[PDB]
């Protein structure tokens, strides 16, 4: 990992040289990685020398506090490195307020809570369709056969894109989170683009109902949304609906694969299953971004200097033991959930709502038809750190005998 070298305003004992690509002992899961900049002799505000030199807020406090300041901390450079935070351009997160607050309300049109009512039907059936066919097998890889098929084609589907543009759209998507290096974040953010712009204009000439129509065809300020600002918006949507839940389902269904008390107290008690959800949510937290320094400011006795980038783990806050005793641990009747998961301040996910219908259905429809299961005897289960992170393969074994048609 290259050091960028240490800028004169930072003074050396706050140095931690964390790489938010590759954190140190990714092997204890990635979450407990993260949880390293919480250790002990961690200062709460630490700057790292990867990834062309930042600071990190460390503890949930600080991490609410820059949130809720976008006078101080910017989106308009919010993904480390600079080079991907000065390329990102996707809408409405890389704008501040006022401005982004009409363009949430345009992209929340198509995945709000009206349209997760609409799709429930959908996302039942294709839920139930992929845990039958493989539930008499006694095995499956998880990310392959469920964790990636049942997210992308619902979004798909609410999209009305065939589906079939899968492979290169997820593999675009993954460019800009989990980079390999075979290309820029721009140079994924163009493939993207490309791929969406003569859609967008196919869409205004015939509108159908689905998502890439609706904001198309929208408005802001009550005039029409530009060709430009439709395919920044429309692109947030496909990098969301393509890796995040995707990844966030195999961090749940390893957990539940060592827990079987857990499994038991979602068959037998499943008004818990909501309230398990946000447990895991908070466990299994998986994004950071951050913002980026509007002006010098004194941060809790830290000079940052304007232009400085601040990472500001969302999965961080849950993870802090002072805002959840005994962290590590998933505790189904835990009296107050503290996470950040979904985001803090004015930014906070438009697709959560989306996300946490996909898990509960998960949940409730895996464990009525798969109730005991296990990881694979020998395998290891190997996470990716990034601005998302995720799990490489989960392969889960099982006793057809044991299963349940529904
Ligand atoms: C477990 C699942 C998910 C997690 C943890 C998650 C996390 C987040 C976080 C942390 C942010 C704030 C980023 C920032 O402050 O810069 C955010 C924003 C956003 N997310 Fe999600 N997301 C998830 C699923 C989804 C899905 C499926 C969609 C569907 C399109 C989506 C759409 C959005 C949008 C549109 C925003 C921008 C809101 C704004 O900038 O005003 N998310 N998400
Ligand atoms: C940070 C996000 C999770 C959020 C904004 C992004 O770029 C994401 C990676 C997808 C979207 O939902
Ligand atoms: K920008």
């Amino acid at each position: 990992a290259n050091l960028a070298p240490l800028p004169p305003h930072v003074p050396e004992h706050l140095v931690f040289d964390f790489d938010m690509y590759n954190p140190p002992n990714i092997s204890e899961g990635v979450q407990k990685a993260w949880a390293t900049l919480q250790g002990p002799n961690v200062p709460n505000i630490v700057w790292t020398r990867c990834n062309g030199g930042h600071w990190i807020a460390t503890r949930g406090r600080l991490i609410r506090e820059a949130f809720e300041d976008p006078a101080h901390f910017s989106s308009e450079c919010p993904f480390i490195p600079r080079e991907a935070g000065e390329a990102y351009d996707f809408i409405p997160t890389s704008m501040d307020p006022p401005e982004q607050r009409q363009f949430r309300a345009l992209a929340s049109s198509v995945v709000g809570m009206p349209v997760v009512d609409k799709m429930e039907g959908h996302i039942r059936e294709l839920a139930c369709s992929l845990i039958d066919n493989i539930r008499l097998q006694g095995h499956c890889n998880f990310t392959e056969d469920f964790a990636e098929p049942f997210p992308i084609r619902i979004f798909m589907l609410l999209a009305g894109l065939p589906d079939k543009d899968i492979p290169h759209l997820k593999y675009l998507s993954d460019q800009m989170t989990r980079p390999d290096g075979s290309m820029t974040f721009a140079e994924a953010r163009d493939a993207l683009y490309e791929y969406l712009m003569p859609i967008i204009a196919e869409r205004k000439l015939k509108p159908c109902t689905d998502a890439i129509s609706v904001i198309a065809n929208g408005q802001v300020n009550g005039r029409p949304i530009t060709s430009d600002e439709a395919k920044k918006m429309c692109g947030l949507l496909l990098v969301g609906g393509l890796d995040t839940v995707v990844n966030f389902l195999s961090f749940c269904m390893e957990f539940l694969a060592k827990s079987p008390e857990h499994r038991k107290e979602l068959i037998e008690h499943p008004e818990r299953i909501p309230a398990a959800t946000e447990e895991l949510l908070r466990r299994f937290s998986l994004v950071a971004d951050g913002r980026i320094l509007k002006s010098d400011l004194e941060f809790h006795g830290v000079l940052l200097k304007k232009g400085d980038q601040i990472l500001l783990p969302q999965l961080l806050s849950g993870l802090d033991e002072r805002e959840n005793a005994c962290p590590m641990h998933v505790d189904f009747g835990r009296q107050k959930v503290s996470h950040t998961t979904f985001g803090h301040g004015s930014h906070l996910c438009l697709g959560q709502h989306l996300a946490r219908r996909e898990i509960v259905t998960t949940l409730r429809e895996w464990l009525a038809r798969i109730p005991d299961f296990a990881i694979a005897p020998g395998a290891q289960v190997r996470h990716q750190s990034g601005i998302v992170s995720g799990v490489h393969a989960l392969p889960l074994v099982w006793d057809p005998a044991t299963t349940k048609a529904v």
